[PDB]
RNA sequence: UUU
RNA sequence: UUU
């Protein structure tokens, strides 16, 4: 179905809406940019290979290019693989771009480049330069940059790829880039703001550099400056995860009352690791649309009790005051000052490590009539006390967090420590949504008692996952939680003895009591595993991982769940083969569509297990439970299973006849198995298959019985990468079918490959010539 | 170094001493008996093959053979294989034993026999037909049995290997095995102890049965019965793991009072699982022998409280109680009969499963004065109270266990509820002193005197509560002779270098799966808390999830150990922070360190020069390695084993001589090597052991593996390559063929995977003559 | 393989 | 692959 079969080893896409031809060939292993891309690339994506240089020849057919992404064919030592370490910087041969006449955007990060290359066409907007060794900045060197808009030429010197000398910049080197709007200079050793700059910036980006000063005239002519980022000046380098060198004397990054005056535009100011030990109200009088302030890591903590610049603030949207705790203090109660009132807009606040033994209700009294307030994160604080009823008075949040605290009666686990949290890859460039959210996730809770949950019917997820409750629920621990739609219990000691556990929560929706081993690891215990059928509108039960090998209670009902997730269980001994008490254990959860049971360690299937389950099963896993064998025939019980999920197993054969076997199934995932070979007729007649996962199994050989092309032309998609096809001529109808087929088959150009024979070891059968067998 | 290459699949041992001859064919794929086998073999195991039969051919020349071990060639279906199931029993020809004039013990256990094998010699002590399917003995089948003396029968009809009928034995029929010693007739549906039995027996296994009744004839005449086992008859079936059927109108197995009277010289009782509520002292009138007692798994709660029977057993060492409470009955207290007291010789007490929600020191007054008392066992017991000072009355005491609690201010895992606990398959710190085990408890907070008045404890086990806790050296105060702290599975916050501290005599200390606080960021983590420990020989600390430390170094004069497993190393040595890189530097002592499973996808430069200078074994296991400078190993000057197995290296060094000349131990199984230098092992004299195991070797020539290094090796591993057996390969086969070195699997998994010709054939079995025409 |  |  097609007459010329593609060879070229990167996906190839048509936008022709925009007219964009995209090739992208991110991470192929490449020593040169291939042969034959299209004349008509518009995008063009060589990240991560290893092509030494570029030349006139590069680009040479390729005069409608827009964009070029050419990142990390040489990044620099620490940076890159310790296992294919470049040995030579990117060679950029004179011309190798003048031609493009249409390059709007161009990426050279990560190549060990010396300096900016020039002759780039006056068409370009976008430059970056990333992780390079650039480090002296010269006039002369951006004259060609005219039209430039967007400059990024930072992590150039810094800890992780260091120059060894200070950061350097010639007065005005900038001032003649009238058009640019976004500069970044992050981690890049700078000494002083460089000035000066075009009054077109809209963002600019200083941070994790050398700056001890602002001079109050720094930013004078920038009144379109929307985005200022100046952290990382002065760290506060305490529990850093990197190399930190403070200022002297643990000085504060210096900045005149004044510095702001010009920014009258300024949105978004992140002043993050910077010492702060005052917040002058002089910043921002001058600034009246502020949105975001960033004040964490400084040392806030006194100013947080007094905090007069918030007045100044009325329109400000996210305020962050996280980790401003003074060192070796462990304060008693949160002081807010009053001036919090004044935050109109305000919708997001964190104050994270501030460091404190009792929250208690007046504390949060300046915060009372924000009549805007969505989240309020105080997590990592070390509370050990706390009134949860206090939070009746904040049934308008979305989210109050108490995450990491030492209580007892959504952000990267790694984000006020990072290094630069914006750092771009090589590669590239959750209960919230049931309503109220109470997270009281990894704190010490050993015991909760309906009274705990006082004045708090309006939350709709509770989120109690990983405290230290050890306790018998029996439905009274729950019981002002009348509108809950999910709690997450998980990392907990649930002691499943009373069926009649959480049935108070009568709107319960989900529930999630994964990781609860603990009771489930001690033999003669009594477990009921029947506490479902209280629960009559729960569509979510997750149970995984919790070594459950016996059970009271033979079978679990419900009338309403739709999914459990059973998965890291000990299924393979509740049904022994012998045991037949537990082969209906799911029979009666009716409604169920979606059953999880991979690592079960099934290595067999009981007969009656299928017969055991629920009529409306849909998508069941089996995977990952080292399967040694699998009675295809008895799928016929299943009689509306859609997705069988096989992978990880033992499987060493497929059935004689899908489609004798089971007469609805769509999705057959067979990845990572042992399957040598396929049945004759393997996929006569399946008419319902759409998608089929061959991947990473041992076969050698498909014949065209197998693979019926009225079945064929069926699939959505078809996955046969890394197996271990053998290109003889008795392979001609595979290899030929393989080049010319529409059906999408992932990896052909980096992982549908021959072992053998010897002559073809290695090659990609995409690329194979059979004409030798056709003398 | 052999003239004649072993080609026969199995290893073959000589014990000259005892004139034995040992061929073991474990579990070889076998589907015949080889050829072969050494014409003086005595012990000869088939055990886990596939032969479908036995004939007079069989052991032909093997006339001296002793004990032949020829179990599960034909499992039953649902005990065996699913993906390998036997299509048809094993057949035994006639005669197949008659000529073994030697033959002593037979085993054909899991072969699907339907009968009692005939023929076989008079010499024959041992006869062993567990898991086939002989559910009828009857005596005539039995004359042949004349000597015997250990009879094995059972696992022939119950729930995994079900007959469908009740089990036969003819009257009489096991009376005129003068000599028989042992009879079990376990698992086996029986509804009644046969008689009359010889009155040679010393052990009888009658448990998991379908006896209801014991009559008082039944046992009149085994006078030289050691051990009974009645256990699993009217089973106690609460939570039972296994389909349990009790008997009907919640009897009890019933026992008259006087049916051991004959049994003087008897020393174990196990009536486990009988549903006994009651125990009458006149069971024991006439046995004032009996050392070990099982009465666990019966419904004698209230019994536990009166107990006169004990005052009948002076002698006895081991008593289990364990399991018997009433169903759905929390007690507020363990009422311990005063009768306790006449135990005189107790070693071993366990009381599982009695379920009491306060323990108070009052209650085990009845054992004060048992002198000999080492074990009491209360767990599993949903004790929520506990004075831990009541045990200062109990120093004498080896193990206080009160693992599985609710407490807050070693038998395996399955155990009380396996079916057969003593099932035959087909193929810790109570030596430091006393200990006081608290684990899988709910302590959440810990001070000193809740250790009161117990400084004589050795170990204390901690494991699995829930502390959540700023440990600052004031904790443990009264512990003052404690050598061995386990407190992994808890939620340790290292913020004070002073933790511990106060146990001045530790030795061994586990924080291991203390990982929740080390999961957050930004929170100060001391890892120097341990220069203040000042004989701490041993420190775990895997699987923390450390990723970032306070302290830069970690300072020890004494410590010899350290486990650092499951952490992020990764984290700490990212390429260009040097701040962690002489973490263990100042571990002095230090001569084991394990560092797997970290994320080390590299070492950075200088981790090597950071080790203490004592390194013996370092394993850098599972932790993706995708290249190793050999070369640094030069700074790791006593290093003896070297550990980098489970990894993704695809080189070894040039010259392992050039990297280390104490390396005795080097393990790289599990990589990714397609092929050896050119001189790898060349004037490495001291390596004694070489794991090359599931790698991509395709071929290895005389230079890499000079024969004055490996005929030193004690061993050497290589199975699971991709050896090319083309006439290049002549040397390695040759060399393999006639080694003295133990090389495992050669016959198993040391594989041509070509050239096509020899694919999937062994290179010990290789001829390649063709190559020498 | 810019975190 | 007698648990
Ligand atoms: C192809 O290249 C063009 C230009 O480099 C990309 O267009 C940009 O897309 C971003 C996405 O947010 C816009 O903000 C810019 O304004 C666009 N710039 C120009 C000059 O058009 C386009 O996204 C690329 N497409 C692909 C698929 O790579
Ligand atoms: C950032 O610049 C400083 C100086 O401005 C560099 O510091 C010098 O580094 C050399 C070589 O390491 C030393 O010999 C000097 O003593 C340092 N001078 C000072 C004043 O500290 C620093 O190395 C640069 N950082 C990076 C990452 O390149
Ligand atoms: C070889 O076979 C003999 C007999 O089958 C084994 O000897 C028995 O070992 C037990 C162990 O205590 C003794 O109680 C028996 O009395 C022995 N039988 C005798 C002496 O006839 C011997 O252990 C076997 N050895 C191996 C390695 O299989
Ligand atoms: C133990 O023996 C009993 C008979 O006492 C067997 O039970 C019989 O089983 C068949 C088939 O299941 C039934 O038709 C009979 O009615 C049963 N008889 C009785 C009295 O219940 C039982 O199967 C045997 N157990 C095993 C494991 O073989
Ligand atoms: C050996 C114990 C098997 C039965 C059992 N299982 C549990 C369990 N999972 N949690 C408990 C928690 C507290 C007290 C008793 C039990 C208990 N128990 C004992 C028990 C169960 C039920 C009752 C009646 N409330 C009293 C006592
Ligand atoms: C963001 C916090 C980083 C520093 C830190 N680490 C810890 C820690 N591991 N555990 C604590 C436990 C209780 C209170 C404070 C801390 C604490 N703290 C704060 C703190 C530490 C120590 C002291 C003096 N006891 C007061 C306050
Ligand atoms: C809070 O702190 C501020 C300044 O640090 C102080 O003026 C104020 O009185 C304090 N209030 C309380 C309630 O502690
Ligand atoms: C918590 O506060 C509520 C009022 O919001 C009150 O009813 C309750 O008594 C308080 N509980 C405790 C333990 O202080
Ligand atoms: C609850 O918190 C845990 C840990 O903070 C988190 O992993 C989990 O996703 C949260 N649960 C929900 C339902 O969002
Ligand atoms: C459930 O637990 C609560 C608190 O422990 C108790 O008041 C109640 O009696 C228990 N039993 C029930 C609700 O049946
Ligand atoms: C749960 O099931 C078991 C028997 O299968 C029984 O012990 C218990 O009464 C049942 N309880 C409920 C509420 O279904
Ligand atoms: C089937 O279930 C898995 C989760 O177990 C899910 O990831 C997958 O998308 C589901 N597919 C369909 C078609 O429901
Ligand atoms: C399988 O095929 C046979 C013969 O074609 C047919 O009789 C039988 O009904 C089929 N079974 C199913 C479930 O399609
Ligand atoms: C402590 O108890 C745990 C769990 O009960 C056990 O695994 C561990 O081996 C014990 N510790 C020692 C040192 O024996
Ligand atoms: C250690 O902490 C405990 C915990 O409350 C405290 O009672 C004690 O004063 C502290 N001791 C030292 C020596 O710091
Ligand atoms: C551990 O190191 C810290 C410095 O990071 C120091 O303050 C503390 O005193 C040290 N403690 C010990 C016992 O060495
Ligand atoms: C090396 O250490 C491992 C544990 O990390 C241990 O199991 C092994 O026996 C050790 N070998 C020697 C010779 O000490």
């Amino acid at each position: 179905a097609r007459w010329f079969p593609k060879t070229l080893p990167c996906d190839v896409t048509l936008d022709v809406s925009k007219n964009h031809v995209i090739v992208d060939c991110t991470d192929k292993h490449l020593t040169e940019i291939p042969g034959g891309i299209p004349t008509n690339t518009t995008n063009l994506t060589l990240t991560i290979n290893h092509i030494p240089d570029i030349s006139p020849a590069s680009f040479h057919r390729l005069v409608h290019l827009v964009e070029i992404d050419f990142r990390c064919n040489c990044v620099p030592i620490r940076l890159g693989s310790k296992s294919n370490m470049c040995p030579r910087r990117l060679q950029i041969k004179p011309r190798s771009f003048s031609g493009l006449t249409y390059l709007k955007s161009l990426y050279l990060d990560g190549n060990q480049l010396l300096e900016i290359p020039q002759g780039l066409p006056p068409s370009l907007q976008l430059l970056s330069l990333e992780a390079n060794n650039i480090f002296s900045i010269r006039k002369e060197q951006l004259t060609e940059l005219a039209n430039i808009e967007i400059l990024y030429l930072g992590q150039n010197c810094y800890y992780r790829n260091p120059c060894y000398v200070s950061y350097s910049i010639e007065k005005d080197a900038f001032l003649n880039l009238t058009k640019l709007k976004v500069l970044s200079l992050k981690d890049n050793n700078v000494t002083t703001v460089p000035t000066v700059l075009p009054s077109t910036l809209t963002e600019l980006y200083l941070y994790n550099n050398m700056i001890a000063e602002i001079q109050e005239d720094d930013f004078n002519n920038l009144n379109q400056l929307q985005i200022l980022d100046l952290s990382g000046n002065c760290p506060r380098c305490y529990n850093a995860p990197f190399p930190c060198t403070p200022c002297k004397n643990n000085s504060p990054l210096q900045i005149p009352v004044n510095a702001f005056d010009a920014l009258t535009e300024l949105k978004v100011l992140r002043l993050h690791s910077n010492s702060l030990q005052h917040v002058p109200p002089r910043w921002f009088k001058n600034i009246n649309n502020l949105q975001e302030l960033d004040l964490s890591q400084n040392f806030l903590a006194k100013e947080i009790g007094d905090a007069k610049f918030l007045h100044f603030l009325p329109n400000l949207i996210q305020l962050d005051l996280s980790f401003n705790f003074e060192l070796q203090v462990y304060r008693a109660s949160m002081n807010l000052s009053q001036a919090f009132s004044s935050l109109k807009s305000l919708k997001i606040l964190r104050i994270r490590g501030y460091v404190f033994k009792e929250l208690k209700s007046f504390q949060l009294s300046p915060l009372h009539n924000l009549q805007n307030l969505e989240v309020l994160d105080l997590g990592t604080n070390f509370i050990k006390i706390a009134n949860l009823s206090m939070f009746k008075q904040f049934k308008r949040l979305k989210v109050i967090d108490l995450s990491v605290n030492k209580i007892s009666p959504v952000l990267e686990q790694l984000y006020y420590f990072r290094y630069d949290k914006y750092a771009r890859s090589c590669r590239f460039k959750s209960c919230y949504k049931y309503g109220q959210t109470l997270d009281l996730s990894k704190n010490s809770i050993f015991f909760i008692k309906s009274s705990d949950f006082q004045h708090l019917s309006f939350l709709k997820c509770l989120n109690l996952s990983g405290n230290l409750i050890s306790q018998t629920l029996n439905g009274s621990e729950f019981q002002p939680l009348a509108e809950l739609r999910y709690l997450d219990f998980s990392n907990n000691r649930l002691d499943l003895l009373h069926s009649t556990a959480f049935e108070e929560l009568r709107k319960l929706e989900v529930l999630d009591i994964s990781s609860n081993s603990h009771y489930f690891q001690s033999e003669g215990i009594t477990h009921m595993l029947n506490f479902t059928k209280n629960l009559k509108v729960l569509q979510k039960l997750m149970m995984n991982d919790n070594d459950i090998s016996s059970s009271t209670s033979r079978t679990m009902e419900s009338e309403s769940l739709r999914t459990l997730e059973f998965r890291g269980n000990h299924l393979d001994v509740l049904w022994r083969d012998g045991d037949n008490r537990y082969l209906q254990l799911f029979k009666n959860l009716l409604k169920l569509e979606e059953l999880d049971i991979s690592k079960n360690s099934l290595s067999f299937l009981p007969s009656g297990v299928f017969d055991g389950m629920p009529p409306n099963l849909k998508n069941l896993s089996l995977a990952k439970n080292g399967l040694k064998s699998f009675i295809w025939e008895k799928l016929r019980y299943l009689k509306n299973l859609e997705t069988l999920d096989l992978s990880h197993n033992q499987l060493t054969t497929v059935p004689e006849r899908l489609s004798n076997c089971s007469r609805s199934l769509k999705n057959l995932i067979l990845k990572n198995n042992q399957i040598r070979s396929l049945t004759k007729y393997f996929l006569q007649d399946a008419f319902q298959l759409r998608y089929l996962d061959l991947s990473s199994n041992k076969i050698q050989m498909i014949q065209k019985t197998s693979f019926p092309e009225n079945v064929l032309n069926n699939l959505k998609m078809l996955l046969l990468h890394h197996n271990r096809f053998l290109c003889t001529c008795d392979a001609v109808w595979f290899v030929w079918w393989v080049q010319h087929t529409e059906v999408t088959i992932p990896y052909l150009a980096t992982d549908v490959t021959c072992v053998g024979p010897g002559a073809h070891k290695g090659q990609s059968v995409i690329s194979l010539d059979l004409y030798t067998c056709e003398l």
